[PDB]
């Protein structure tokens, strides 16, 4: 499985490493897929690049 | 957080529901993000639409 | 500009046509980008494939 | 609805804010989905990372 | 490397197999990447789901 | 056709230009799509942003 996770910028490397680990494990348990087959891409978003209800996250 | 998960076709609805819940919880706990802010998209791939090493995963 | 829009299944073809036109106009006007250069991809999600708060939408 | 928009780098924060607002409203009215449910991600592309016809947008 | 290719519906399985092979080789050779590390996802678009210049 | 290619950061501009050209040509000939219609997006990943088996790929 291949997961792409869009998150807001600002997390530490350590936090993102945890995210990759926990999500990968979750995918593995859910689908009975071998952990080694799971790939995760983290894509960071700047605050001014993410909109909710037409408004900036930065705001 | 918005996660898109590409998986091969063949899983049950029950499995996919579990995937959504477990992944959402993992994201929420890892990032200290509100659970309701987490969105998950499951994208199924037909076997003939996924390649590894230039060959079909068939 | 290239837009991919994930939406729940269930809309008519005409509704999706309107979506493409209106989003394309918005992108062109906002960025002063040539309208003819704007590409929009509609990706439909089955209800059992979209989660909000860990629950099916 | 969730929209991801790939655009070339170079726009101001203000332009991108306008983009997010206008695209979100366009999605909302076209699909009659509540505006507050609409998420928009802006993904900026470097000039050297976007190809048309096998040629860089840089040229 | 991971490539996702959006294409209009209508191509044969044979064409899509060729697409995966040729794109994977192009990525591998261009980036000096191990061929087995290359993944390609084909995503088909219905004609009514793809807009250029605001028109279908 | 529209291709998005996720690759690890570290390549030169020249390498990425070659990638775009060769991938665009491969798409064109494989699908018999006019080359001028082919668009390619390169998306670079930092090493700390890519996981295999729950571990950073690095």
């Amino acid at each position: 499985p291949i997961a792409q996770i869009h998150i807001l910028e600002g997390r530490s490397d350590e936090q993102k490493e945890t995210l990759i680990r926990e999500v990968s494990e979750a995918i593995s348990r859910s689908l009975d897929a071998p952990l080694t087959s799971v790939r995760v891409i983290i894509t960071e978003m700047a605050k001014g690049h993410f909109g909710i209800g037409g408004e900036l996250a930065s705001k």
